[PDB]
């Protein structure tokens, strides 16, 4: 139900500006066990490789954190008080290994126990936007329950079923923006 592919989006210039980072993406992917490829993927969409970019929400930089809830999630990882600052999250070091390790909180939590990388990442990337909640929720309101019923889908029907479940317009328009984005990618030689 959700007309995601339109319009097109042109991954090109984004991802372009995205591998500007990628060495940083790189080390953090590493470090918190995350597909450096992802990372650089969500930079291209959600900021389009550019660091200083401030939401209407006050999501911040490349991978824009909000600190309020993504940044606070990360502190808590980390045995942290309180919150980055705009500042911290403006930084692309500090920005790319805070979503990172985002990214790896959102797989060893609430998305733990999804069997296919791919369905995995796809999730992961709905999740990153719209909230692993909501995505879950979309399945059933029972997590595990949701859980087995996302391992009883490739990631086509995975998209089809955000496609047409998922309140956000934005949860599957990411899934084609990261597909795009991979594309883009594999004329950057690692």
């Amino acid at each position: 139900k959700h007309d995601y592919t339109n319009p097109p989006w042109n991954a090109k210039v984004p991802v372009q500006r995205a591998m500007q980072w990628m060495p940083i993406s790189q080390k953090a992917g590493a470090a918190w066990g995350v597909d450096p490829q992802l990372i650089t993927a969500i930079i291209a969409i959600e900021s389009g490789g550019n660091p200083n970019a401030v939401s209407k929400s006050n999501a911040i930089g490349l991978m824009q954190l909000k600190a309020s809830t993504s940044g606070r999630d990360v502190y808590r990882r980390m045995g942290w008080s309180g919150e980055p600052t705009t500042s911290e999250l403006k930084n692309p070091e500090r920005n790319i290994s805070m979503g990172a390790a985002y990214l790896n909180i959102l797989e060893t939590g609430p998305l733990a126990g999804i069997e296919d990388p791919k369905v995995l990442q796809y999730a992961l990337v709905v999740s990153y936007a719209n909230g692993a909640g909501a995505l879950l929720r979309t399945f059933s309101s029972d997590r595990k329950k949701a859980i087995s019923k996302i391992n009883d889908l490739d990631a086509d029907e995975f998209l089809e079923h955000v496609a047409r479940n998922h309140p956000a317009p934005q949860a599957p328009r990411f899934i084609y923006k990261l597909e795009q984005a991979l594309d883009a990618m594999l004329e950057h030689h690692h």
